[PDB]
């Protein structure tokens, strides 16, 4: 029956979900990827981006799928977040049943390659 | 590209997630019902209550099962939450598959009958 801890959760947007000092924001209007990531930075965010699996652990818990950061882009490149950001190493397995240069999240860190144009439902996040 | 918003999110545990004051912590280390209780209260608190599908709307996502508060006392009374508090009215819809006097919560806002001596994993919870 030990050490009772009590603290704030590092400024978040109003009404969003705080963890380890991370702001998430679950949207439930569909909307193709672009559309998507437009809502992200529209309230300061973008889509939400997969960095740690110790900070980020609550995404085991997410159901059924929703639209990311990560893309692919032609440049003969690899996969990586919407901000040139670096995909890391012991992430995300990739999961690919469609085209698409866009990804959905899916539960227990995996990506499944979508087509950016498909409507889906999306995850927003804000560091501090 | 409306008004930015950015506040904290009212004291809770250390490490815990925090949404429209309230935190709560989700436990994979399976347990049976009363384990699962004396973990929460260990940390000060008790199994997830719901109360409201407007400020409890994330647990929508939550996926798999987990242990709730919710029990039945052979009081040849109703089912209720372990801290003697009634359950409400258009929350949840109870799924009877087996036979049991505590419930896992399943995503949308639904109850499954469950031996409370079955272990499973859990969520705790804390109010602000």
């Amino acid at each position: 029956q030990i050490p009772l801890t009590e603290s704030y959760c590092g400024p978040c947007p109003k009404n969003w979900i705080c963890y380890k000092n991370n702001c998430y924001q679950f949207f439930d209007e569909s909307k193709n990827w672009y559309e998507s990531q437009a809502s992200c930075m529209s309230q300061n965010a973008s889509l939400l981006k997969v960095y740690s699996k110790e900070d980020q652990d609550l995404l085991k818990l997410v159901k059924s799928y929703h639209w990311m950061g990560l893309v692919h882009i032609p440049t003969n490149g690899s996969w990586q977040w919407e901000d040139g950001s670096i995909l890391s190493p012991n992430l995300l397995t990739i999961i690919e049943m469609q085209k698409g240069d866009c990804a959905l999240y899916a539960s227990s860190f995996k990506g499944y390659i979508e087509n950016c144009s498909t409507p889906n439902t999306y995850i927003c996040m804000q560091r501090t």
